[PDB]
């Protein structure tokens, strides 16, 4: 069985905890062949840590996509896309590929970006992985505060064409346990682990969606892939570490090097 | 203890076998925290595999470097640099950092002002310099090298130009029954050998080699132990390389941890 080829269409996080860096590291950890088409470069100021986003030109974006498409990805993830034009093209390359899996991490103002996502990505998404704020934006419900709110959003997001939806609650929701809500159109599943240290969590969302993608490419069902991704990212969070006064990234290699973490799944 | 922070200063190999892709993968495999400052983006034509190098703006290269230096690398590798400006800046950020280790992979293929720039700015700061047979000929001024004796000569010259340790890769380019690399520490030459493995799918082997050397140094191996371990690491990767298309196929970066170790024969020559 040859390595599964997994493409991420994503920006570079120079601090190397999130972004295409989280993606390639997680793809490597999960025994897939990681590839990236880069969309922008994010840098941070040495004194204040203020972020700056440098876009890449569309000409180089297209050249990267031609190369990736000729290689033929088995699975595609999207992360930071940044423009409507990019969001659009991302969906197209999935369709143009022979990929069977598309994981849209809807990283988020111009609500135009959000409408593009709804319009071009959701209908193609094998799984869409919003955080609590992003699920409120995609659903139109605004602030979500509870599992029941998460159910409503997931329902709206499924109706918008995503075949499977995972709304991450985590630290944004409850503080005692870490709750996410998975929906496949017929059943709501609550996914749960212990709530680990909250200080050093940079890169968890990116790592969750990259894992989901790898687990899918390697033949897990969308439901089993999201359960496995949460266990994978949970270890990474538990083993997060302090980079400097501003940031502490998850340890993407922790699941394999340090420990597994249990995930409890219940129908809600 | 904490994960070692390892920075590569390198281009993106869209095909993902070499470049910063091989570096981050290798770094991940070797239990370090991998980081990149991007210098350029390399793409390939879908029908011919002809490469195209799109430079990144110096303004973004410098901002990436500020971020990385602020984080504080333990070890820095250089890959595709592309210009004398970036070459110079790569050496300058190493000295500004508290990194103990600088591994310069003098990439010239997959502007020989660059060669001279590497010689002036990078060799004197290098813990280890890792040229392939072709790059060793360029850096030494000897031209084409075809033997262990020519490699020793190149190694001495490169060492005299300031590189603290030198490994000249022979491998398939030496065109012998086994894969020989030559290590020199200014005192003694060591020949490193593994079998020759399949030749068709080796893309990324050089970048991988130098990445593993970097991560091994960061994790506390001596320069000689680090390049010996790197050869064993990339040997497995090469042995388990696979066919990407009719043009190229990459090494399997994860083969050393996932598939097999390959013993490296070490002889003082
Ligand atoms: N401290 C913690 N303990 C356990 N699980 C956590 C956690 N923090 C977040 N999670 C979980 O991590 C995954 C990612 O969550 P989410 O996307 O909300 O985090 P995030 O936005 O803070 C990280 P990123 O820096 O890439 O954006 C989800 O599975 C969520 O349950
Ligand atoms: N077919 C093969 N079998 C065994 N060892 C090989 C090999 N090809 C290269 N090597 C070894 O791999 C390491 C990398 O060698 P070198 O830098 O010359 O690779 P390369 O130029 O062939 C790949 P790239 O340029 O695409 O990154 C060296 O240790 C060399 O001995
Ligand atoms: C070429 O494949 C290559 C190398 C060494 O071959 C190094 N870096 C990058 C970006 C490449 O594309
Ligand atoms: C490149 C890139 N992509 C995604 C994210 C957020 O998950 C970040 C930072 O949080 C980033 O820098």
């Amino acid at each position: 069985g040859a390595l599964k080829k997994v493409l991420t269409i994503a920006g570079s996080d120079t601090s190397a905890g999130a972004g295409m860096q989280a993606d390639l590291k997680t793809f490597q950890e999960l025994d897939t062949y990681g590839m990236v088409a880069l969309t922008a470069i994010v840098t941070m100021d040495k004194d204040t840590w203020s972020h700056d986003v440098t876009p890449l030109p569309m000409d180089v974006f297209e050249k990267q996509l031609e190369t990736a498409l000729s290689i033929g990805p088995d699975a595609i993830k999207t992360g930071m896309l940044g423009t409507e034009e990019i969001i659009k093209r991302a969906g197209e390359v999935y369709e143009a590929s022979n990929a069977q899996y598309f994981v849209v991490d809807p990283v988020m103002l111009n609500p135009g970006n959000t409408e593009a996502m709804i319009k071009y990505l959701l209908p193609k998404a094998t799984v869409v992985t919003p955080n609590l704020f992003e699920a409120g934006q995609l659903s139109g419900l605004g602030k979500l505060n509870s599992i029941e709110d998460m159910k409503k959003a997931a329902t709206i997001i499924f109706d918008k064409g995503a075949q499977h939806v995972i709304i991450k609650g985590g630290k944004a929701l409850d503080q005692d346990k870490s709750y996410d809500l998975y929906y496949d159109g017929q059943t709501f599943y609550q996914l749960t682990t212990d709530m680990f240290q909250q200080s050093y969590n940079h890169g968890a969302g990116c790592t969750f969606a990259a894992a989901t993608t790898a687990y899918l490419a390697n033949g897990k069902s969308p439901k089993e892939a999201v359960i496995s991704a949460k266990a994978f990212v949970a270890s990474a969070i538990k083993n997060g570490w302090k980079m400097n006064d501003f940031v502490g990234p998850v340890d993407h290699g922790a699941y394999n090097r340090i420990e597994h973490i249990d995930v409890e799944v219940t129908e809600v």
